[PDB]
């Protein structure tokens, strides 16, 4: 892709925006960030103060401060139409919003504890969440109907993470017991759990290249899946005060972001570091790569939205 920006010049990327104001300044935080796939000047973030915000990189205006939520916002997904978004919390509720009339038009309950994932399907109208309740869940974004709901009886423990592979037929949930788990979604069987992470998976992150998947868990590694092998072929091993937080892939599959205790960024050619960022007080709760990665994005407990560019 022409338009792609190249390791010589996102090596050279510096924060060009800091923004504070997109959530309560008396409950300080965003907890999870998203771009709009189809305009990523759309950002999509989710707050400490219960609250869903988009906000347009461009204008620096809110285009929408949506509330009901009753405990705080640990995931976020931005649908491609622009005019949908979608959210989830420990209050164990899904809402589907409206952005042009600033409403939540569907509450979806398909769990008894915190949602800990979500994930939108290739076809733009399910919903693939996850739960401490142990189940993950497939949802009708139109309806808000819960079309299946299952969990592992044999692993039985929470599910901590859950993305769906770019083809919409299988996806991947993390356990807190280190395991990832694949799972197909037309049989809804579990067709392969990938081991070898030790304490809770944190994030997972499946490439737009259809064949990689990376990994991480409180072992402070990032795990490299090739999923035609079905090995583990690269691992990057960070210190064991590191916690990984947030996996991206850009959108062509040249760079892998990380973000929890700092920002990184790597090149999956070689698996060299390629950006590093710091500049964060605390822990960076959410990283993602505007178009061409002609940006990068980042949310943290300081309560900032932060962008990187030349
Ligand atoms: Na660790
Ligand atoms: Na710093």
């Amino acid at each position: 892709p022409e338009e792609l920006v190249k390791p010589e010049e996102l090596s050279k990327y510096r924060q060009v925006a800091s923004h504070v104001g997109l959530h309560s300044a008396s409950i300080p935080g965003i907890l999870a960030l998203d771009l709009c796939p189809s305009d990523t000047n759309k950002i999509l973030t989710g707050g400490a103060d219960k609250n869903v915000v988009v906000f347009d990189k461009s204008s620096e205006q809110i285009l929408a401060t949506l509330k009901g939520h009753t405990k705080k916002v640990t995931s976020v997904v931005f649908h491609p139409s622009q005019d949908l978004v979608f959210s989830a919390s420990p209050d164990a509720t899904i809402r589907i919003w409206s952005v042009p009339n600033a409403s939540c038009v569907q509450v979806v309950r398909a769990h008894e504890s915190a949602v800990t994932g979500l994930s939108l399907h290739a076809t733009g109208d399910y919903l693939l969440s996850s739960s401490d309740d142990q189940y993950w869940a497939f949802s009708d974004i139109q309806t808000g109907r819960v079309l299946t709901k299952v969990t592992d009886e044999t692993s039985g423990c929470s599910l901590t993470c859950a993305q769906f592979h770019p083809d919409g037929l299988i996806f991947g949930t993390g356990t807190m017991d280190s395991q990832i788990k694949i799972w197909d979604l037309k049989e809804r069987t579990n067709v392969a759990n990938f081991p070898g992470h030790s304490g809770p998976i944190t994030s997972i992150a499946f490439s737009e290249n259809g064949y990689y998947l990376a990994t991480a868990a409180d072992d402070s590694s990032v795990k490299l899946w090739d999923l035609r092998k079905l090995k583990n072929f690269k691992t990057l091993q960070l210190d064991n005060n590191f916690e990984v937080k947030s996996l991206i892939f850009d959108q062509s599959g040249t760079y892998l972001a990380l973000g929890g205790t700092d920002v990184q960024i790597y090149i999956c050619k070689q698996w060299t570091e390629i950006l590093h960022f710091t500049e964060h007080s605390g822990l960076t709760t959410g990283v993602a790569f505007g178009h061409h990665a002609k940006f990068i994005a980042s949310t943290g407990m300081d309560r900032s939205l932060k962008f990187y560019s030349l």
